[PDB]
DNA sequence: CATCTG
DNA sequence: CAGATG
């Protein structure tokens, strides 16, 4: 954890680097699992050998351990972090909408900075649009103060659309947070389910009030169960404009409703131990359901779920305020 | 995984 | 349809 961290950060970024650079995938993913096994273990990597003894090193990631350990650098990492192509790569990235596929083409063809981007709107498509446009907006942190703002609004119209919709703001943002990257909110409909065949409407019904009122701007993606956008608090009193935020609806039969707003909660961590809890407590979870654990190996059937409670209760457990879904 | 592009 | 992105 502070062990043999500059270990595995150098290793990261050398796995990152595979994958968006190269396309090393293989290699990519060989740092990554040294990183992880490293990560691990516990004792101070005073030497190549020394770590070549785990799993997943090899006599080349020990040769590089070797070297950051022999001096406070890496000729590769150096090399990689000058290379104006290699630098491109991780900028264009940034972009909404371009990932390292695209980025390379770009840099191939000179596109290397927003302006190159500006100029050459024309071979970006629809979401690299917005995303080029809200660059900066896109990379500011929404503080709760705001989220509550939003909240509040995505809340009152979907009521106005549909007493029966529920909807929620997963998230940190559920968790405490006093900010959070975007806006995601769970939706369900008890008119919607496991077997009910489809209800679309559910789904555009409300994207539209959204946008008649303007809280939503533009469109990222929209399908029939999940919603991609652009959203934005209305600008008060002229003098002070919102950045615009990125923001997420999803539809969700009624009948997997809490394990998926369990779920998105988080944190990562609090998921894994109550994940592992529950087989335990002889049972399984994942995004949709909690099922009965047979014996014979492993066994299904959906236990049936009303909140969050009907989970936690499962598998015999603490009701945890989300605020202390931490870890 | 669900969407989009081409 | 494979393949990219989030
Ligand atoms: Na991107
Ligand atoms: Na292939």
């Amino acid at each position: 954890e502070t062990l043999n961290g500059g270990i595995t950060d150098m290793l990261t970024e050398l796995a990152n680097f595979e994958k968006n650079v190269s396309q090393a995938i293989h290699k990519y993913n060989a740092y990554r699992k040294a990183a992880s096994v490293i990560a691990k273990y516990p004792h101070k990597i005073k030497s190549g050998a020394e770590a070549k003894k785990l799993p997943g090193v090899g006599t080349k990631i020990a040769e590089k351990i070797d070297e950051f350990l022999a001096t406070g650098k890496l000729r590769k990492l150096e090399k990689i972090r000058q290379d104006d192509t290699s630098s491109s790569i991780n900028f264009l990235t940034r972009v909404s909408g371009i990932g390292p596929s695209a980025a390379r083409k770009f840099v191939d063809e000179g596109i290397k900075t927003l302006e190159d981007l500006r100029k050459n709107e024309d071979k970006l498509n629809h979401h690299q649009r917005i995303g080029l446009k809200y660059f900066g907006d896109f990379e500011k942190r929404i503080p709760r103060e705001e989220m509550l703002q939003m909240q509040d609004i995505v809340l009152n119209e979907v009521k106005k659309v549909d007493s029966e919709y529920i909807a929620t703001v997963c998230g940190s943002f559920r968790r405490g947070a006093e900010s959070s990257g975007d806006m995601d909110v769970l939706l369900t409909h008890p008119s919607f389910t496991s077997e009910s065949t489809k209800q679309p409407k559910l789904l555009h019904q409300v994207v539209e009030q959204l946008q008649k009122v303007h809280f939503i701007t533009d469109t990222l993606s929209k399908g029939e169960t999940k919603f991609m956008g652009v959203c934005q608090l209305p600008s008060k009193n002229d003098e002070k404009e919102y950045p615009h935020r990125r923001i997420d609806i999803r539809l969700i039969p009624k009948d997997q409703y809490y394990c998926g707003v369990l779920y998105f909660t988080g944190s990562d961590i609090f998921n894994k131990n109550m994940r592992a809890h529950a087989l335990e407590k002889g049972f399984t979870i994942n995004e949709y359901t909690i099922r009965p654990l047979g014996v014979t190996g492993v066994a299904g059937e959906p236990l049936p779920v009303d909140s969050e409670k009907d989970i936690f209760d499962y598998i015999q457990w603490k009701y945890r305020e989300p605020k202390d879904r931490s870890e």
